[PDB]
């Protein structure tokens, strides 16, 4: 069989991770909507994770392999630790271990979740911020210094990656300097040229450490998405397609940050709209944490289709991406 003969609708289920509260909401998800991707979150009952159930889950998806994601960074965002036990913050292991300590520790807990059937980790955070600890991005963030941050989330990357764990970049352009916390409402960064000199830095080296996948969050950006969250303007994705971020043009998978619990988007578009207006603005990956929305979202990506407001190439660019980092076609 071939990717591009596909039904449309299975097409754009690939394009889509989805939250899942147990065994029986992602096995049902999967198997009647054929969704790419399920994350598992503190929403999640994780025994399916030891009990056999995501495994089988997990081999019976078609026509791709299932990808199973977490927000697994250490500190104060360890979903897995009660499984594979806890890790310092990001701040922490900066403040106290080498960058090959790092390294270490990743590669470590990356084999745990391989061994729980983790495939993606929403980590390294490679914000830049001298925050308190406990607020949004805070002790998630490796440091103040752009150059502290690209050696440790660096090292971090790669720890996962070389357990076989794909690590994802966030949040882009950068959520470490916003105004507020975008879980509960609008957020505005520095201007771009700012950014450019700082929060950018990390970026231009470790996009080219593949595989590797990026996160743009949901930060309007003066100088670059206006008033629009930065998940949803085509202008973020081109700067980091064409490398006018400053390092080389990234190919790879891009996925959004929750579209459906949190403010900066929820306030201004319904789940369906949201995850339309991504994959319009070059988004790979439209992520939000629950199953209910599937079908109307399926619905309105196929109208879209039929009325041109989202391009058959950014479907087949997209859906190419997704398969990229997976295993082959089951036919
Ligand atoms: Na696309």
């Amino acid at each position: 069989c071939d990717l591009a003969a596909l039904p449309a609708r299975d097409k754009l289920a690939q394009l889509l991770t989805v939250g899942v509260t147990d065994a029986a909401d992602a096995r049902a998800v999967v198997a009647d909507h054929h969704v790419g991707g399920i994350m598992i979150g503190s929403w999640t009952d994780l025994s399916m994770l030891t009990d056999g159930s995501l495994g089988d889950i997990a081999a019976s998806a078609a026509p791709l392999p299932l990808a199973v994601s977490v927000d697994e960074e250490g500190g104060r965002v360890s979903r897995l630790a009660s499984l594979i036990g806890s890790q310092p913050s990001a701040r922490e292991l900066a403040r106290t271990k080498t960058a090959d300590e790092v390294y270490g520790i990743a590669l470590d807990r990356g084999r745990k979740m391989r061994d729980l059937g983790v495939t993606v980790d929403f980590a390294p955070v490679v914000d830049v911020t001298d925050a308190a600890a406990d607020t949004v991005i805070g002790d998630r963030s490796f440091g103040s210094d752009p150059a502290v941050v690209t050696e440790y989330a660096g090292a971090y990357a790669r720890g996962l990656r070389d357990a076989g764990v794909l690590p994802v970049l966030k949040h882009f352009p950068g959520h470490g300097h916003a105004s507020g916390d975008s879980h509960t409402g609008g957020v505005t960064t520095p201007p771009l040229d700012v950014l450019m000199g700082d929060d950018l830095v990390p970026y231009r080296t470790l996009t080219g450490q593949a595989p590797v996948a990026v996160m743009v969050g949901h930060m309007q950006v003066p100088g670059l998405t206006g008033s629009d969250p930065a998940s949803l303007s085509p202008a973020v994705y081109n700067l980091l397609r064409s490398g006018g971020y400053g390092g080389p043009g990234f190919g790879g998978l891009v996925y959004t940050d929750d579209l459906s619990s949190m403010g900066a988007i929820n306030q201004r578009y319904g789940v369906a709209d949201a995850v339309l207006r991504a994959l319009q603005a070059g988004a790979d990956n439209a992520l939000w944490i629950t199953t209910a929305e599937v079908p109307a979202v399926l619905d309105r990506l196929e109208q879209a289709l039929a009325s041109g407001e989202l391009n058959q190439g950014a479907v087949d660019a997209s859906l190419q991406r997704n398969a990229a980092v997976k295993g082959p076609l089951r036919c």
